C-alpha cells in the first residue's frame, strides 16, 4: 500500500511501471490510475463527482475488461488512460483545452476497449456475431465500447456525470465518441493525413502554445492524441515494450488458432507457426508508430523527442533480435 | 399484362390494373395502398420480384417473399404519416424504375439489383416519426445502442435483417455465403448513405463522377471498380428516397401533407416537451410551400440535375416535372 | 388570437371538469383522452399523484413526473384499439378507486400505493396488439428473448423501467436504495400476474385468503406478511385490467368494440400468413356477445365475486353494475 | 491423441476424468465430448446435422463460456452433458425417450451456463445492471443461458437445427427452454415435491422401464435428470468432488471480494475472512444434494444406488473435516 502510493507518484511520466500499478493494487490498475489523476487535476471538485461514485464507476469499468484477454484488458485501458493523462500535459498544450475537453479525452481513454473479447472486427464480421448484425459491420468494436462505457453510468451509483448540465453532457458525449471512433485502424491513414495537414498549417498563440480555434481542429488534435497514447507502447522503456509485445502476440495467437480450428483464412500476424515477431514489430514502427509520432513530435516540438529516441532505440533492439 | 382466364372481383380488378404501371414514374401507389387494404409494400415488391424474375434467379420460395415482405410492413408504423409502408413501397418501386434507365443497361449483376431493391425496402424500418436529433435529446435507448451517429440508419438496417430470422422469413435462405457477404455488404453501404448528413459527400461523389463519366461502345455507363458501382446505388436510391417532388404533383402534394403532419406532431412533442423546436417542426410558424421550394432549389433540384447529367437524356421527364412542381408550389406562396 | 396567461383554456377547464370525477368507478376515459389531447394516461396519473400527496412524499420533481408520464404514454401505440395509453389510463384510474375502498383504509403505506399505480401505468406498454402466441409462432425476438414466457408482460416491465432512463425521466432519483428494491420487486410481482395464465392460480390465492380472513379493530382487512399484501395488490391491479364488464354499459361497450377490433386484426394477420386464427379473432365467425357472456361468467364474474367477498360490501354496485351487463349482453344473442 | 481416444472411452462412465479431457483437447471439453455423445447416439445421421455445422456451434457455444470463471466455465458444461448422457442411459429409461427428447436433453445441458459471468442473480439484481433490468430480476442468467444458446444458432454455419421439421424445431425448443429455466435454484423445491409425487405413483412398462405417458411427467424427468446433473459433483469420485469444490469456492469468494470492494453486503459463503468450505458442503449434501439424489435413485432404482453410496461417503469425509 506504501509501496502502491509512491509507484503512484510516477503517474506524471512516461514510463509509469504500470504492471507493478497491476500487480500493487490487486488488478485495479484503471481504478486506481483513473482515481489519481481524477484527483491530480481536481476533476471531481470541478465537475462535483462524489468520490464513492466514480470508484463504484471505475470498479465497475474495470469489471468489463476481460481478464483472459492478455492485450486488450484493463492493464491496456490504465495505460492508455495515463499515457493520454501526460500527452495533455505536454507544454505544447498548456491551457489549450478546457476541463470538458480533458475530462472527455480521459474518460475516453478509460472505456476505449472495454468489454474487447480479444479478436479483431473481421473476426466478429465472418462469424455473423450479433455485435456485427447490431453495427452493420462498421467500427464494430469500437462502437461497442462506447455503449457500454455510457451504459455502465446507469448501475447503482455509477453516473459520474449526474451533476454536469444537459449542455456539458451533450458537449463531453460528443467530444468522447469523435475519438473512440477515431481509434478504429480503419481510420489511422485519414487522421495521420489531417495531423500532418495541421503540422504544415501549424500556427501558435503569443504564449508559445498551439492555437486551435474551432471544433475541428480541436477534436482533430484529440484523436491524434488518445490514437498516439493507443500506439505508445513502442516508445516505452524497452522492459515495458516487450511485455506488451508478449501480450499482443499471445491475443493474436489465440485468434489464428480460433481461426485455425473453425477452418477460417488466418489473419495477418495471428499463425503461431508462421510468425516473425521482432520482423512485425520494426514494421509496425516503420510504417504506422513512427510516422504518427514524427508527426505528433513535429506538432509539439520539441516537447516529445525523448519519446521519438525511445521509439528510434527499440526499433533497432527488434531490428537486432531478428533470426537469421 | 396480367394474364386473366377466369371472373374476378372489382377491387381485384381495379388493383391488377394499377400494378401494370409498376415500371412506371407515377405509379397511384395511394391507390394502390388502399385496394390491397394496406399491403403496398408487400403487393408492389412482390410485383417487382417476379418483373425481375428474383424468385427464379435467387430461388425465393414464394411463401418465403411474401411472409418476409408482410413482415417487413408490418414493422413499419401505421401512425406515422410520412416515414411508413406507403414511402417504403413509393422507394422500391421509384428504384426499381431508376434501375431500368437506359444509360444503365446491363449495369448491374442479378445480386446489385436485388441489393438495391432490398436496401429500398428496408431503408425506414421502424421508423418512429422523430428525427435523429430527437432521439439523440431524449437520451433514447436507439441513441445509446448507436452512439448518436445515423440512429435511426444503422436500427433500419439492423430491424431489416434481423426480421429474416423470424419463422419462414429467410427470403436469402438459397443464396451461396458469397452471395450473401456481397448482398450485405452493398445493402450496409446503400441505406446508411441515405442519413442526410452524408448528402453533400454523396452529390460531390455523383458530380465527379458525371466529369470522368466513361461510357462503353454500347452508350452505356462504365463502372468498373466496387466505389464506382456502389457510389450510382447508393445515389439512385437517395434519388428515390428524395423523388416525392419528381412525380406527377397529385402524388407530390400528398406526400408534401404527410412529411408536414409528421414534422408538426414531432413539434408538438417538443413543444410539450419544452425542447427547442426543430427546423419546419411549427405549425404555428411554418411555411410549407416555402419550405417545398427552399428542398427543390437546395437539396432535391441539385441532386437530380446531377442524376440527370450522369444519364443524359433518360431523366429529361423527370427533371421537367420536378421544375413545373417548384413553379406551382413558388405560385401558391402568399 | 388572445395569448394564454396563468388561467385554463375553455378546452383545459372542460378537463378539469371531468376530472372532478377520478374518484368514481365510471370515469368518462375517453372524453378525457380527446380533451387532453390523446394524454389520458399523462393527465390521470398526474391528477392522482396530486391527489396521494406522491410528489411531495417521493420527493419527484413535477417536471420529472410530467416528462416520464408523457414519454411512458408516447410508447403505448396509436394504431392499437385495445391496449394502448387510454386503457392504461382506465386501469390506473381504476386501481386508484380500489385502493381508496373502506375495507382497505389505512391497510396500504405509500410505497405500495406508488407500485400498485406506477405498475399499472406500466403493464401494456409498446403492447403491439397481438398476442404471446402470435410473438412465439412467428419467432419473434421479443419471444426469442424471453422464452416464449409472459413475452408480453416481460416487455412491459423492461420498457417501463427502462424509460426512467430518458432524459430528466427518472421519478425515483430521490428514493433510497431499499424504497427502490422494494418498490422494483412489487412492481414486477403485480406486473407479471397480469398474464392471464396466472389467472387461476391468483383466483385460488385469492379465495384462500377470503375463507381464512382476518379483519382488523376497525373492520378493515389484517394483511401481516409480504405474501398476502402482494397477493391482494396483484388481484386488485388483475380485477383493474378486468374491469371493462364492471362499468357502465356505455363504457363496456366502448371497451368490447376495441378489444375485438384487436383480436380481427389479429386474426386477419393469422389468416393471410396461412396461420391457424386465434379464438374470437375470425371476424367472419365471432359471436361477439356470446364470448362477452363466457368471459364474464368464466373470467370476471368468479374473480369480483371474490374480490366483493374480501372487500364486503365495498363492491355490490360494481357486481351489480357486472351482473345488469351480463344480463343485457346475454339479451342480444340470437 | 491417443491418450485423448482413451479417456473418451469412459464418456458412457459416471467419474470421467473431465479436467484431463479439459487439458488434453486444448481447452475444448465441451466440443470433444458433445462430438463424442452425438457420434455415440448416432444424433447427425437422425437429425441431418452437417458435422462441420456442429463442430463450429460447439466450438461458438464453448467460446461463450468464460475462461476467467473457476466453476461456471466450459469444464462444468462438458461435466454436466457427459453426467446427463450417463442418467438418460440407465436401465429404467430405455427406449423411454425420443431421440429428439435425448437431443433436448443434451443441447439443454451444454447451453445451461453459457455467458455466465460468475457472479449470482443477486449481485446482477443489486447493481442494476443490464441483464437484471431486461429480465425483471427474475431468474435472471437461466433467460440469459437460453436467449444465447439458441441465439448462437444463428452465427456462420451454426444452425444444427437447419434440417428439422418446423414440428420438430417447436417441440425441440420448447422442450430446452423447460429444462433449462428448470436449473433455477429457486424452482428446485417444486421440482423435488413433483419427483417425489411422480416416485409415489411410479408406474413401469409391459418392458420395466419407468412409463411416462404425458408431455407434464416426461417433462417432468428430463428437468430433474439435468437438475442432478447440475448438482452431480458431491456424487462423484471424491479427487474429482475436491477439484468442484475449491473452483466453486474460488468464484463464490472472487464474489465476495467484489462485494467487499464495492461496499455491498458480502454474500453468503462468499467472505474468505469468515467462511466455513466444509461446513457449507456437508449443508449443500443434507438440504438439497442427498434430498434430490436418493428421491431420484427411488426413481430408477436401482440404477443410482452406486451414485447415491459415492454421494454418502463423500458427505462423512467433508464431515470429518469441519472444526468444532
Ligand atoms: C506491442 O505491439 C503492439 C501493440 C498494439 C498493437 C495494436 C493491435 C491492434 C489495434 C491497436 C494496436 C489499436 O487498434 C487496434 O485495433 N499492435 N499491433 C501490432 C502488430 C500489427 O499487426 O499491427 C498492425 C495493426 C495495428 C493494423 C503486430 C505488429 N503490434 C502491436
Ligand atoms: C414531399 O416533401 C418532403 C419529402 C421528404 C422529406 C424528407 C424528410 C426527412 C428525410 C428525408 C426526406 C430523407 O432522409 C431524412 O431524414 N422532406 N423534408 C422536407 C422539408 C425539409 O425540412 O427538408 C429537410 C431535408 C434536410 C430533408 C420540409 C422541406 N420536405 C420533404
Ligand atoms: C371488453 O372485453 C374485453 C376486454 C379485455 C379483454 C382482455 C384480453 C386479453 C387480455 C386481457 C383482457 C388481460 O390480459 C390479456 O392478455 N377481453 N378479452 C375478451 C374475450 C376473450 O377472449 O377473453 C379471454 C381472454 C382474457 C383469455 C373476447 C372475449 N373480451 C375482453
Ligand atoms: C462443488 O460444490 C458446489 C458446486 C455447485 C454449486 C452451485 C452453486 C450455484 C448454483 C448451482 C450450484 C446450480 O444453480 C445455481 O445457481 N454449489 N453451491 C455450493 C454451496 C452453496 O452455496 O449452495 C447453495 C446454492 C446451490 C444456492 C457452497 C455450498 N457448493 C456447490
Ligand atoms: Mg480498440
Ligand atoms: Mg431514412
Ligand atoms: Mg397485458
Ligand atoms: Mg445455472
Ligand atoms: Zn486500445
Ligand atoms: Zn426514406
Ligand atoms: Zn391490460
Ligand atoms: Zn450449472
Amino acid at each position: 500500500e506504501d509501496v502502491l502510493a509512491k509507484e503512484l507518484e510516477d503517474v506524471n511520466k512516461w514510463g509509469l511501471h504500470v504492471f507493478r500499478i497491476a500487480e500493487l493494487s490487486g488488478n485495479r490498475p484503471l481504478t486506481v490510475i483513473m482515481h489519481t489523476i481524477f484527483q491530480e487535476r481536481d476533476l471531481l471538485k470541478t465537475f462535483k463527482i462524489p468520490v464513492d461514485t466514480l470508484i463504484t464507476y471505475l470498479m465497475t469499468l474495470e469489471d468489463h475488461y476481460h481478464a483472459d484477454v492478455a492485450y486488450h484488458n484493463n492493464i491496456h485501458a490504465a495505460d492508455v488512460v495515463q499515457s493520454t493523462h501526460v500527452l495533455l500535459s505536454t507544454p505544447a498544450l498548456e491551457a489549450v483545452f478546457t476541463d470538458l475537453e480533458i475530462l472527455a479525452a480521459i474518460f475516453a481513454s478509460a472505456i476505449h476497449d472495454v468489454d474487447h473479447p480479444g479478436v479483431s472486427n473481421q473476426f466478429l464480421i465472418n462469424t455473423n456475431s450479433e455485435l456485427a448484425l447490431m453495427y452493420n459491420d462498421s467500427s464494430v468494436l469500437e462502437n461497442h465500447h462506447l455503449a457500454v462505457g455510457f451504459k455502465l453510468l446507469q448501475e447503482e451509483n455509477c453516473d459520474i456525470f449526474q451533476n454536469l448540465t444537459k449542455k456539458q453532457r451533450q458537449s463531453l458525449r460528443k467530444m468522447v465518441i469523435d475519438i473512440v471512433l477515431a481509434t478504429d485502424m480503419s481510420k489511422h491513414m485519414n487522421l495521420l493525413a489531417d495531423l500532418k495537414t495541421m503540422v504544415e498549417t501549424k500556427k501558435v498563440t503569443s504564449s508559445g502554445v498551439l492555437l486551435l480555434d474551432n471544433y475541428s481542429d480541436r477534436i482533430q488534435v484529440l484523436q491524434n492524441m488518445v490514437h498516439c497514447a493507443d500506439l505508445s507502447n513502442p516508445t516505452k522503456p524497452l522492459q515495458l515494450y516487450r511485455q506488451w509485445t508478449d501480450r499482443i502476440m499471445e491475443e493474436f495467437f489465440r485468434q489464428g488458432d480460433r481461426e485455425r480450428e473453425r477452418g477460417m483464412e488466418i489473419s495477418p500476424m495471428c499463425d503461431k507457426h508462421n510468425a516473425s515477431v521482432e520482423k512485425s514489430q520494426v514494421g509496425f514502427i516503420d510504417y504506422i508508430v513512427h510516422p504518427l509520432w514524427e508527426t505528433w513530435a513535429d506538432l509539439v516540438h520539441p516537447d516529445a523527442q525523448d519519446i521519438l529516441d525511445t521509439l528510434e532505440d527499440n526499433r533497432e533492439w527488434y531490428q537486432s533480435t531478428i533470426p537469421q
